[PDB]
């Protein structure tokens, strides 16, 4: 609800699988499942998501990269 919350709610994902600023296409994915089960839906899925958050040569989201949903989350 909060962005306290929301925030340490990505880094409490984060943490599991790679660095704290690193996110996962199956961490996501819980996260987006109750984070924001709507924000699967749309047009953008979850390799969609994964893909196009994912902006490197290396495969993982980060808060960074993830901001950009957030972003597009609160706008």
């Amino acid at each position: 609800k909060s962005p306290e919350e929301l925030k340490g709610i990505f880094e409490k994902y984060a943490a599991k699988e790679g660095d704290p600023n690193q996110l996962s296409k199956e961490e996501l994915k819980l996260l987006l499942q109750t984070e924001f089960p709507s924000l699967l839906k749309g047009m953008s899925t979850l390799d969609e998501l994964f893909e196009e958050l994912d902006k490197n040569g290396d495969g993982e989201v980060s808060f960074e990269e993830f901001q950009v949903l957030v972003k597009k989350i609160s706008q």
